[PDB]
């Protein structure tokens, strides 16, 4: 919940396109509170998960990331008369259902500004882009994961033990391609 081992970080947020094995979402989050006009991180507010997969003594279908992360929120107990940026770094952007399910979330919740920085589209069997137009109309930001969201995940969520990040080849260049799918998606 608090830190990612570099292995489990490296093999899930590599953002070349190709599933290569990728078949898990991880989801790191943190809240700030706009206070005078800038944004203060609440460091007890900040974590991550992932997608449960199938088990008789936990979700018989499995759970998505995504809804295990709604399913935190309101244990957070944020104050409803303040204002919040809550932001989430994935390696997979969201499946349609959940897409749909944060957009109503975020609707019912507008003392909270959802960023969803991702570092792979998953293209959900070609449903994903609907969502992701659905997410964003909702009020949610989202973006690609560039270097810096990743070395920030990196430095914030890994169990580095003082080892700095190490981009992966073609990062930039993934990025940048992801980048324009992302602007063809929004602007449908
Ligand atoms: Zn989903």
């Amino acid at each position: 919940r608090h830190s990612m081992d570099p292995p489990t970080f490296t093999f899930n947020f590599n953002n070349e396109p190709w599933v290569r094995g990728r078949h898990e979402t991880y989801l790191c989050y943190e809240v700030e509170r706009m206070h005078n006009d800038t944004w203060v991180l609440l460091n007890q507010r900040r974590g991550f998960l992932c997608n449960q997969a199938p088990h008789k003594h936990g979700f018989l279908e499995g759970r998505h990331a995504e809804l295990c992360f709604l399913d935190v929120i309101p244990f957070w107990k944020l104050d409803l008369d303040q204002d919040y940026r809550v932001t989430c770094f994935t390696s997979w952007s969201p499946c349609f259902s959940c897409a749909q399910e944060m957009a109503k979330f975020i609707s019912k919740n507008k003392h909270v500004s959802l960023c969803i920085f991702t570092a792979r589209i998953y293209d959900d069997q070609g449903r994903c882009q609907e969502g992701l137009r659905t997410l964003a109309e909702a009020g949610a930001k989202i973006s690609i994961m560039t270097y810096s969201e990743f070395k920030h995940c990196w430095d914030t969520f890994v169990d580095h033990q003082g080892c700095p990040f190490q981009p992966w080849d073609g990062l930039d260049e993934h990025s940048q391609d992801l980048s324009g799918r992302l602007r063809a998606i929004l602007q449908n």
